[PDB]
């Protein structure tokens, strides 16, 4: 048997929580007078924060944060920039959605099952990871395994078969 392990975003639930980011935004004190844009670019994957300082950036960040809260997504599936792009007055971060596994996260999950010694195979593919075995109870021992660490992104677990 095996599973497909995965990392999928629903856009829909991301637009929906840039928009929540974006009313708290317009009433914020400190930022009346000052500009500051949290847009989502759903065909690049991609929510360009923009802002008057790297402080203010930050502030952004904890707002952004504060949504995927709300909306039950998590966080880590953002792709934070540690450096800000400066243009003129303004300073920005391209933040990547992290839909699917690349290489390195798949390297990671690959490394983590060698060292568990639990007897499955991995095959890194398109953006996924599948896991085969000749044990169902090992493959739920994987399952366990993977969702116990914190490689860095969220992943899912699909495509059971036998
Ligand atoms: C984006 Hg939350
Ligand atoms: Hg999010």
């Amino acid at each position: 048997p095996s599973f497909d392990i995965v990392s999928e975003i629903t856009l829909h639930e991301v637009r929906n929580a840039v928009e929540n980011a974006n009313r708290v935004l317009s009433t914020r004190y400190d930022f009346r007078g000052v500009e500051a844009v949290i847009e989502l670019n759903e065909k690049n994957e991609t929510i360009k924060i923009t802002t008057e300082s790297d402080f203010q950036l930050e502030q952004l960040i904890e707002i952004l944060i504060g949504s995927c809260i709300k909306r039950g997504i998590e966080h880590s599936s953002l792709d934070i920039p540690a450096e800000s792009e400066h243009h003129g007055k303004l300073y920005s971060k391209e933040i990547k959605l992290k839909q699917g596994i690349e290489t390195e996260m798949a390297k990671k999950i690959t490394k983590l099952v060698k060292d568990s010694k639990i007897k499955v195979q991995t095959q890194i593919q398109g953006e996924q990871v599948r896991v085969t075995g000749k044990s169902r109870d090992d493959l739920q021992a994987v399952i366990q395994l993977v969702k116990s660490a914190e490689l860095g992104q969220p992943f899912q677990f699909n495509n059971f078969r036998d």
